[PDB]
């Protein structure tokens, strides 16, 4: 194995482009982690939106069922 | 520092070794992100179910009362 | 091009360098999706919480509802 300096050559260009290819592997799917967090901090948002809103059901039902309880007596 | 030749080819080989190493790393905890991932998304689904059940429920009760009020006169 | 042992040795310097900072880059993003995550996990244990707390205040409406609806006859 007389290893030379054009085979090292080749080599450093090969093993480079490898681990740079790997390394864009992992920011593309870098990059779609991301875009699922972006979605589900929306969901998360959306369900505290509709929470809000049974909040003030809730908050209605319970001033309805109070006219109701007194008025009946 | 008269850096030769056999001297660089150990660096190399080293060098890539390590980054790859790395590399590997971030693989794996990129894995690990994407299975916590996979849990809260099922997790907000299954909030999304929790809150439909209460949606029901609620159309239920806005019934009984409007029953109750109607009736009641 | 009579590519040389000390101009490689300054290509291989330079591209680990390269393959590294952009490996860190990976790291630190990597890290910040993982805080995101721990806050979003928080969120849906906070969001699970609420709804807990929305289903003692129907089991008490429903009760509620039952006195009067029974009591009214």
């Amino acid at each position: 194995k007389p290893i030379t300096l054009e085979k090292l050559v080749s080599m450093v260009a090969v093993g480079f482009a490898e681990t740079k290819a790997e390394t864009a592997t992992i920011k593309a799917e870098t990059a779609t982690i991301k875009k699922d967090i972006a979605g589900m901090k929306h969901d998360i948002a959306q369900l505290d939106k509709r929470i809000d809103g049974l909040d003030k059901k809730i908050a209605d039902l319970v001033d309805r069922i109070g006219r109701v309880e007194s008025k009946l007596d």
